[PDB]
């Protein structure tokens, strides 16, 4: 099969979804978020992309700090919700219960699996996007979305993201073991 | 019930997986590559978060150009070798068949399913990682991936990755409609 040219705007196959939390003239804000990715290993840091059209990005640059939310399947409604309306017009701050952790200012969702609690350490300008990076100061979960003290992704059962079609998917079969199957190639 | 603190190096869960490739001294160099997300809509530019540690960023330093190829699961363990050995001691060149683009500068497999070609446009420093921008200026795949000129995940078949458990795994049953499902809640 030859190689084929496609559309430039290509999105990552899949994204994750996510639910970025801020404090926004001091009210919660949350909206639904796939551009996350770790971007330094020590400290532990992340970066999240956000369109300058967003409420969001006003509370983030007024507080310097965020949260990445990670919510289960059966949250796939408040969660598209969450990335179809906009603080600017609709209190989002109710939608959840939101707890706040040792940053103070960045809101996190009780309900999600797991939260990052982020302090930016540089915001990023490009044309459409800011992209924060922030350091993970504090991470939360619960007793039953862990083995052996860390995050099972199966426990989470997390959404996946696939735009412009627009898709939600879940997590499926086991693959392999990463940093160890490719050892079969080793000298 | 209560939230409770985890140490805080903390991986996304789960993260893309992705073949790295940059040019090093004139020879193709492939790593694996969990740490990139898009960065900007238009023009549409990606973000890669390298190791100051790997060989890489030597090869997208000298070319200001680097590749992110999508693998299908049956490349797990080439792509699990890539994620292991440094192009410094071990030559990666002839693991996958390269094709080069545009820019001539920038390695991409062949066999993977969805290829970007990125001229870099910023390059962020961080203690201990590298954080290139680049913009994709080049996307490649092939009829048997795509719907009407568009990637479909279900065809490309990548792999999803998970750590410090080290996991691999494939995509699951579709779940719903994005920016449609929550309008119910309005
Ligand atoms: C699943 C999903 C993922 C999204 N990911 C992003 C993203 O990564 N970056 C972004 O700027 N907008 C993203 N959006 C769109 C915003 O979430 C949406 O416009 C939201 O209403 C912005 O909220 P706000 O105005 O209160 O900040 C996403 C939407 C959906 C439904
Ligand atoms: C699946 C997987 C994902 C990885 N993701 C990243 C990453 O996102 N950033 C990074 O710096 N290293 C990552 N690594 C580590 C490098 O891929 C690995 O150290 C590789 O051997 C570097 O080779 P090089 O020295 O030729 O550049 C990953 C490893 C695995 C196996």
């Amino acid at each position: 099969a030859e190689k084929i040219k496609i559309n430039n705007n290509v999105f990552i196959y899949p994204m994750p979804v996510t639910l970025l939390g801020a404090n926004v003239k001091g009210k919660a804000n949350l909206m639904a978020l796939g551009w996350v990715s770790r971007v330094n290993a020590n400290p532990p840091m992340l970066g999240v992309g956000v369109n300058k059209s967003h409420y969001t990005p006003e509370g983030i640059a007024e507080n310097g700090s965020f949260s990445v939310n990670f919510p289960y399947s059966g949250m796939v409604k408040k969660t598209d919700y969450c990335g179809l309306v906009s603080g600017e017009k609709v209190d989002k701050s109710g939608l959840f219960e939101v707890f706040y952790g040792e940053l103070k200012t960045a809101p996190m969702i009780k309900e999600c699996t797991l939260n990052l609690e982020c302090r930016v350490v540089e915001t990023l300008e490009f044309p459409t996007n800011y992209f924060f990076v922030g350091e993970i100061i504090a991470a939360y979960s619960e007793e039953q979305y862990l083995i052996q003290g860390k995050p099972d992704i199966k426990k989470m059962d997390p959404l996946l993201l696939t735009m412009p079609d627009n898709s939600y998917w879940t997590v499926g079969d086991y693959a392999g073991a990463a940093l160890k199957t490719g050892k079969s190639l080793m000298e």
